[PDB]
């Protein structure tokens, strides 16, 4: 692991997680990047260092450190043209903020165009070393942290017009293409008999949910993107872009290797054929080679509606629909070839919205684009609705600078105003869907809202939450090596960005 003061290299390697070699572009080498980690209350100091050269994957970076508020340091958030321009080849750039107020599962995730899915992702820890959870587990660290990961044989940027489908999944790092011929690597995750383990679950992919098992284990989650919740014990989960489950693995059962399971959505090949979509756990002692289990009748999956916060934590302003200060019913749409949010597709400008704010935008109304702008007002009860139904999922939204009470979950007609789940990545499902959420605006500056399919924020899928911008300069002070970014990018010719 690395942090919480790091450099974070990112570079081109070529790699075959799946048995295909390919081209990639990876924090420190490696796919996934290294663990990131720090203390509740740490200042995490991450230098990152672009040595690109692919042109095809893009030489420009720029990271986002996914479901930190980064509250004073907008300008560390990541998104390329809302919160800085991208960093340059040749170049590093230092990303300095705290982490005061959350302790939990997260991840970072290249936020320049597509080229996430081209490798750069990993997971980020917050440790608490007064977690109310400790005494259900014995071990919580690196080895515990679960990545699951889409993979594509063809670079993103070279993904032909229309749905994009994996190739692979990869449980930490690696997992088998179907078609193999002789089966490739499979990742272990290896367990001790008797010991219970934090396993820290994040789905770094581009586009697909999970339906995660572990044969002849129940998961006892106690973790929801970030936020601590009260254990539930379940027989499978279903995990979507961006989101982040800590569940109990309690190693109580025979030595022997048993299959973890993690179905994807959509991919070219979404069974368990051959091994693929599949990881092994391995208690220690058993044989070098694979599984043969089963899954279980699965009777009792994890459901949105039942996570509960650990700390009660209620429903800022009133208890009814429309109770809020600021309340917006989101319309999501598909022309037929871009994403709409009310009807206009994100198109990044050339200066980055902070920029536009720190060089003297009075109000959100000064800020471009401007179709994409949402104002928030100040220290307020804020309430989306986000009716499900736009073609492509399944739509994992996702809100940076803040996390949310879902009122409203997927697949459910309960608005709960007592004590909904809180977490930063929610999935709107489909017609007939009105998933529904609040927040409240105690963090000054322009937040990235999207669909966190990365295929479908490339094609529009986002909105720019525009909030308290008259104090935004003030509350976000930058770094000098942040002014330097956009001189820099913008003397880039195109392509060599
Ligand atoms: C999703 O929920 C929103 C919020 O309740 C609904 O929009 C509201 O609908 C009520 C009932 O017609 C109106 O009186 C409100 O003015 C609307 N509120 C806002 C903020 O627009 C919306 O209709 C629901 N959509 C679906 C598809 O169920
Ligand atoms: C859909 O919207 C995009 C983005 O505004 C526009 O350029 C495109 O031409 C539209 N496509 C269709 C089929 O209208
Ligand atoms: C909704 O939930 C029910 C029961 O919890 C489940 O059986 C069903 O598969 C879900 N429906 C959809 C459309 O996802
Ligand atoms: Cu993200
Ligand atoms: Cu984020
Ligand atoms: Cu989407
Ligand atoms: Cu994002
Ligand atoms: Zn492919
Ligand atoms: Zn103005």
């Amino acid at each position: 692991a690395i942090g919480p003061v790091a450099d974070l290299k990112i570079v081109n390697a070529n790699i075959q997680p799946d048995g295909f070699t390919r081209p990639a572009v990876l924090a420190g080498g490696t796919f996934p990047g290294p663990l990131i980690k720090g203390n509740k209350g740490d200042n995490f100091q991450l230098n990152v260092i672009d040595e690109l050269e692919n042109e095809d994957m893009l030489k420009s970076t720029s990271i986002h450190w996914h479901g930190f508020f980064q509250h004073g340091t907008n300008w560390a958030d990541g998104p390329a043209f809302v919160n800085q321009c991208p960093i340059t080849t040749g170049h590093s750039f230092l990303y300095n903020f705290h982490v005061p107020d959350q302790a939990g599962t997260f991840w970072y995730h290249s936020h320049l165009s597509t080229q996430y899915c081209d490798g750069l992702r990993g997971p980020m820890v917050v440790y608490d070393p007064h977690d109310p959870l400790k005494q259900l587990y014995d071990v919580d660290d690196e080895s515990t942290v679960m990545t699951l990961a889409d993979w594509y044989h063809t670079l993103a940027r070279q993904e032909p017009p229309g749905p994009v489908t994996p190739d692979s999944t990869l449980i930490n790092g690696l997992g088998r293409a179907p078609g193999q011929t002789t089966p490739s690597e499979l990742a272990v995750l290896t367990v001790k008999r008797g010991t219970r383990y934090r396993i820290r679950l994040i789905n770094i992919s581009c586009e697909p949910n999970y339906h995660y098992s572990i044969d002849n284990h129940d998961l006892t989650v106690i973790e929801a993107d970030g936020v601590s919740t009260q254990s539930l014990t379940v027989s499978s989960l279903t995990i979507f872009a961006g989101q982040r489950y800590s569940f109990i693995l309690n190693a109580n059962q025979p030595v022997g290797n048993y299959w973890i399971r993690a179905q994807p959505n959509d991919a070219a090949d979404v069974t368990f054929n051959g091994g693929i979509n599949s990881a092994i756990l391995r208690y220690e002692g058993a044989p070098v080679a694979e599984p043969n289990t089963t899954a279980g009748p699965d009777n009792t999956p994890l459901l949105e509606v039942n996570i509960r916060p650990f700390v009660f934590t209620p429903v800022p302003g009133q208890p009814h629909a429309g109770g809020a200060d600021f309340v917006k019913n989101l319309l999501f749409s598909f022309n037929g070839t871009n994403f709409q949010v009310d009807n206009v597709s994100f198109v990044p400008p050339t200066v980055p919205i902070l920029l536009q704010i720190l060089s003297g935008a009075h109000t959100a109304q000064d800020l471009m684009p401007a179709g994409s702008i949402i104002p928030l007002p100040k220290n307020a009860v804020i309430e989306f609705s986000m009716p499900g139904g736009v073609v492509g999922g399944g739509h994992p939204i996702h809100l940076h600078g803040h996390n949310f009470w879902v009122i409203r979950s997927a697949n459910s007609s309960v608005y709960n105003y007592n004590d909904p789940v809180i977490r930063d990545v929610v999935n709107i499902g489909t017609t007939g869907d009105n998933v529904t959420i609040r927040f409240e605006t105690n963090n000054p500056g322009p937040w990235f809202l999207h669909c966190h399919i990365d295929w479908h924020l490339d094609l529009g899928f986002a909105v720019v939450m525009a909030e308290d911008i008259p104090d935004a300069a003030a509350a976000n002070p930058v770094p000098a090596a942040w002014n330097e970014l956009c001189p820099l990018y913008d003397a880039l010719t195109p392509g060599n960005q």
